[PDB]
């Protein structure tokens, strides 16, 4: 299927080279795949989700019961799986709320959320963590444990224009750690960089769902916006390869990526940009 009038980040990932086509083509939809959005929640009623999003976990305890009162989680969910703004347009989406209305949360609550996904995820599964903070061996361990249980993790690199290896969970090697690019294929000014990245994806001026209403949208930037394009592609891959381990998924995403197109990628960064096209028997 080919989507016309596609937003730029989707437009970019289905092709190797610029210029943008205005189109996003996909052969799969992530039907049958489960995507756990570890974030500020999801406004599950949003039109973008068509009933495919549900709230499953909330460590904040403010009475939202997984609903998003920030926007970030909804926006991220929309990039993974929204009808118009998403990569994997039939994926199931699950709100694992570990951040509050200001996008803040205890480390303990984040670990609880990861561990909930380890124990309760429906396979095949992808988890998205567009969040981070200071180095935390406990959180690294929770993420490693969940990956060892068979769940692919997409991890934001962070937004300090620093080496990502200083941050958790970006420094978890087994997770797919994602830096941000702009529409000109430059590394975004704020993107973290370095050898803990796996690849880059579109992260600046990304349009997706928001929380002001069930038809709202917002256009924002971050490694938080890059990450869900990777999670989405992982869902596309997992629909065709439902028993694939996280190592196999990571190798398939990194091995398919477009090489050499990211400008100013930063010291020791892999010069690789997400690419969504996988071939199939006919
Ligand atoms: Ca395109
Ligand atoms: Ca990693």
């Amino acid at each position: 299927a080919t989507q016309t009038g596609a937003t730029w980040g989707l437009d970019r990932i289905d092709q190797r080279t610029l210029p943008l086509s205005g189109t996003f083509t996909y052969s799969n939809t992530g039907s049958g795949v489960n995507a756990y959005i570890i974030d500020t929640g999801i406004r599950v009623s949003h039109s973008e989700f068509g009933g495919r999003a549900t709230a499953v976990f909330d460590a904040i305890g403010d009475g939202q019961n997984g609903n998003d009162c920030n926007g970030h989680g909804t926006h991220v969910a929309g990039t993974v799986g929204g009808t118009v703004y998403g990569v994997a347009k039939s994926v199931r989406l699950y709100a694992v709320r570990v951040l509050n209305c200001s996008g803040s949360g205890s480390n303990s609550g984040v670990i609880a959320g990861v561990d909930w996904v380890r124990q309760n995820a429906r396979r095949p599964a992808v988890a998205n963590m567009s969040l981070g903070g200071g180095a935390s061996s406990a959180l690294d361990t929770a993420v490693n444990n969940a990956i060892n249980a068979g769940i692919t993790f997409a991890l934001a690199a962070g937004n300090s224009n620093r080496d990502a290896c200083q941050f958790s969970p970006a420094r978890v090697t087994a997770g797919i750690t994602v830096g941000a690019t702009t529409s000109t294929d430059a590394r975004a000014s704020y993107s973290n960089y370095g050898s803990c990245l796996d690849l880059f994806a579109p992260g600046s001026s990304i349009t997706s769902a928001w929380i002001s209403s069930d038809t709202s949208t917002n256009t924002i930037s971050g490694t938080s916006m890059a990450t869900p394009h990777v999670a989405g592609v992982a869902a596309l891959y997992l629909q065709s390869n439902p028993s694939a381990s996280p190592a196999t998924v990571r190798n398939a995403i990194v091995g398919n990526a477009t090489s050499g197109v990211v400008s100013n990628a930063g010291r020791r960064s892999p010069n690789l940009l997400l690419y969504s096209n996988y071939e199939n028997l006919y």
